[PDB]
């Protein structure tokens, strides 16, 4: 009920007019405020349902954090459920890396992880974890920071999910202690499984492409679970400090693997206050 209206027809104040892409439950529109031509994402998918999707909206309307895409309004009208989200001019990391055919330079990369660390804190605190980050769910703001979105869904959703037959594709990002579950059980470390998905975005990012990218998806599962943890194919082409954070970051014990305030005080992070590096990247994936 709370941040759900019956009342204003979305199509007073929204004209869906774009497809920004494809996110773990399908299409993510763009959308244009008619009077004053500013830009919204949204979703519009088609009273069971209706209370299914809400555990999603609530987790947008809960946080107040610079680094997580804002919920702006939430409407049901004729079958339809418009949720309507901060728009991120800069799109996706991966998005970038396509456009410009290369990887993130470390500075980039540092931007990225510092401002992904400062979200996952925030969202600790909330004890709301995310479950699906990777490059594809990073989206950029022109100024060059970073907006999460595309939180993993309930139980519920997931079912829904596999009853029609789309997927969320192969789990590269996720941690070994759940690589095998369909649902996870509610546990003090739960959260830490953030902190793996982190380690491999900032490999992702690093290479283009995640660790085990071209194995058969259930053989993924097992090499997530039995490898060494990944790190960065050319060691020489990256400092100490990165491959110091990545090595303490890809604990396969989610009990030892450091907590995102603790990551916050590693030197590869603990000095990063220019944004700089990303705003220039940003400026370059704009031109192509
Ligand atoms: C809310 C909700 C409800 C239900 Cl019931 C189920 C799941 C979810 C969660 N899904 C999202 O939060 N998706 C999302 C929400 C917003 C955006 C992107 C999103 O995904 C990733 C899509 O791929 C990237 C496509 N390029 C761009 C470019 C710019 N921008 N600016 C915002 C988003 C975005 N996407
Ligand atoms: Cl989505």
């Amino acid at each position: 009920y709370e941040h759900v209206r019956r009342d204003l027809d979305p199509n007073e104040v929204w004209e869906i007019v774009g497809e920004l892409g494809d996110g773990a439950f399908g299409k993510v529109y763009k959308a244009k405020n008619k009077e004053t031509g500013a830009l919204a994402a949204a979703k519009v998918i088609e009273e069971e349902e209706l209370e299914d999707y809400i555990v999603e909206i609530e987790i947008l309307a809960t946080c107040d954090h610079p680094y997580i895409v804002k919920l702006l309004g939430a409407y049901y009208h004729d079958g339809k459920l418009w949720i309507m989200i901060e728009f991120c001019p800069g799109g996706a990391v991966d998005a970038i890396m396509l456009e410009l055919d290369r990887g993130l330079t470390e500075p980039q990369i540092q931007v990225v992880c510092r401002q992904m660390l400062e979200a996952l804190n925030f969202l600790h605190s909330k004890r709301i974890i995310h479950r699906d980050l990777k490059a594809g769910n990073v989206l950029m703001t022109l100024e060059g920071d970073i907006r999460l979105a595309d939180f993993g869904v309930s139980a519920k959703n997931l079912k829904t999910l596999q009853k029609r037959d789309s997927f969320i594709g192969t789990p590269y990002w996720m941690a070994p202690e759940v690589v095998m579950c369909e649902t996870m059980k509610d546990t003090p470390y739960d959260y830490k499984a953030d902190i793996w998905s982190l380690g491999i975005t900032l490999i992702e990012m690093a290479q283009i492409e995640p660790p085990h990218h071209e194995l058969n998806p259930m053989r993924v599962l097992l090499k997530i679970a039995k490898s060494d943890p990944p790190t960065l194919l050319t060691p020489s082409k990256w400092s100490v400090e990165f491959r110091d954070f990545l090595a303490i970051a890809l604990d396969k014990n989610p009990e030892t693997r450091p907590s995102a305030a603790q990551l916050l005080e590693h030197p590869f992070v603990s000095s990063i206050t220019s944004n700089k590096a990303l705003r220039e990247l940003v400026a370059e994936a704009k031109a192509e």
